[PDB]
DNA sequence: TGTCCCTTTATCTCTCT
DNA sequence: AGAGAGATAAAGGGACA
């Protein structure tokens, strides 16, 4: 018989029971777990439920299931009932914190090299708590810190770095790889290549990052003599996760993109500039003349859609979906190509498909508010954002559904519709803002800081803030959101 | 296998003027 | 506002005990 049978078996009896208090994981967290901690992680989560959900820990299920899927989540389980307290009170760090730490492969091993290291970190080497956490909070955070550890001194002094760079590189999964790599290539990428400082931190400050530099260096020339590519786009090809592969697929598929559809090799960099560049440009090889036959979509319109992250799945997803949306839904072709031209299209087209009849016929929206709240990136959350809390806003808080696509309708809507729900009761009844003044401050991007920098500002005063009255404070917020108003508080000082 | 570490892709959010 | 920059999660494979 199938030996994986009596595991399996295990797993499905465990997972029944832990559907049932203190708990209740529904049947996606239960996968979850099960996918990535395996059998071990899900009886863990078992044995632990009662220990981890009341005092003193206090952990939400859904921290708990966050802990436990992952590699080794058995291993931070045990650790984060034993490590939490110890570094919360003998280190300032928040649960939230601690909890960051563990949500990754080898948890086990980052939390207990945090309680190791950081006094270490902050004492000897001038880091804050901030950014030991950022280092920890990927897999192999404990090879990060002790990488960072190691080499902060010679990337400093011998390199040239600033500490806030050396923390940018090791804080990616793989980052003792990166700030290795950057030890060894630095001065060949800059003395070389003529690279800036600036650019192989850049290049080194993703996943992957020591393929990309070393991709960099391997590829620079033959980029910038035979294909007149420049060294910036390299740069900014390299500077992505996944930017080996982009490099890569750049070599190999720029003259055939140029040559076969007249794509410039801006347009082809564009494409290649986002994680997952090397899909994207195969896509495009691939869909371009399926797309754009019998007058379809335009050339110019594929690459706009390509152009993003995640662009081969919105591009597959247009071809799936542009029919039914314009014979069935009733938009535009046009339509289709801007709800598909942000990161995440795939997911903004899906779920306009399934969201734009509900909240036209129950919601009272047109087509082209849906299509406006869709036509950013994360459009997906947006949608939903505004199917949950239209009613509550409107009937509650007293916005019009106008006011409510406003704020939905920017990059983070889903956040800034969330946060304005919370707080436009203690920014109008306890400190006189009015209602058109919150949704101008959340209707942009950030708008979700904005408007906690602001109640921030109300609630706890700032003395450096304190000669700007609630209407000069609304108008910086709206200008430049919650960096103008630290902005303002340093020039104070 | 269970655990740790590294890489790639996709998605989401905020910043910068 | 659209280009730039940065966070996070899923998921696969190397490595090893």
């Amino acid at each position: 018989q199938w030996s994986g049978a009596r595991a399996l078996e295990a797993l499905l009896t465990v997972a029944g029971e832990l559907r049932g208090p203190p708990l209740q994981l529904d049947t996606g967290q239960l996968l979850k777990i099960a996918k990535r901690g395996g059998v071990t992680a899900v009886e863990a989560v078992h044995a632990w439920r009662n220990a981890l959900t009341g005092a003193p820990l206090n952990l939400t299920p859904e921290q708990v299931v966050a802990i436990a899927s992952h590699d080794g989540g058995k291993q931070a389980l045990e650790t984060v009932q034993r490590l939490l307290p110890v570094l919360c009170q003998a280190h300032g760090l928040t649960p939230q914190q601690v909890v960051a730490i563990a949500s990754h492969d080898g948890g086990k091993q980052a939390l207990e090299t945090v309680q190791r290291l950081l006094p270490v970190l902050c004492q000897a080497h001038g880091l804050t708590p901030e950014q030991v956490v950022a280092i920890a909070s990927h897999d192999g955070g404990k090879q990060a810190l002790e990488t960072v550890q190691a080499l902060l001194p010679v990337l400093c002094q011998a390199h040239g770095l600033t500490p806030e760079q050396v923390v940018a590189i090791a804080s990616n999964g793989g980052g003792k790889q990166a700030l290795e790599t950057v030890q060894r290539l630095l001065p060949v990428l800059c003395q070389a290549h003529g690279l800036t400082p600036q650019q192989v931190v850049a290049i080194a400050s993703n996943g992957g990052g020591k393929q990309a530099l070393e991709t960099v260096q391997r590829l620079l020339p033959v980029l910038c003599q035979a294909h007149g590519l420049t060294p910036q786009q390299v740069v900014a090809i390299a500077s992505n996760g996944g930017g080996k592969q982009a490099l890569e697929t750049v070599q190999r598929l720029l003259p055939v993109l140029c040559q076969a559809h007249g794509l410039t090799p801006q347009q082809v960099v564009a494409i290649a500039s986002n994680c997952g560049g090397k899909q994207a440009l195969e896509t495009v090889q691939r869909l371009l003349p399926v797309l754009c036959q019998a007058h379809g979509l335009t050339p110019q319109q594929v690459v706009a859609i390509a152009s993003n992250g995640g662009g081969k799945q919105a591009l597959e997803t247009v071809q799936r979906l542009l029919p039914v949306l314009c014979q069935a839904h009733g938009l535009t072709p046009q339509q289709v190509v801007a709800i598909a031209s942000h990161d995440g299209g795939k997911q903004a087209l899906e779920t306009v498909q399934r969201l734009l009849p509900v909240l036209c016929q129950a919601h009272g929206l047109t087509p082209e508010q849906v299509v406006a709240i869709a036509s950013n990136g994360g459009g997906k959350q947006a949608l939903e954002t505004v199917q949950r809390l239209l009613p509550v806003l409107c009937q509650a808080h007293g916005l019009t559904p106008e006011q409510v696509v406003a704020i939905a309708s920017h990059d983070g809507g889903k956040q800034a519709l969330e946060t304005v729900q919370r707080l436009l009761p203690v920014l109008c009844q306890a400190h006189g803002l009015t209602p058109q003044q919150v949704v101008a401050i959340a209707s942009n991007g950030g708008g979700r800081p904005a408007l906690e920098s602001i109640v921030a500002q109300l609630s706890r005063p700032d003395p450096a803030l304190a000669a700007l009255t609630n209407d000069h404070l609304v108008a910086l917020a709206c200008l430049g959101g919650r960096p103008a108003l630290d902005a303002v508080k340093k020039l104070e000082h």
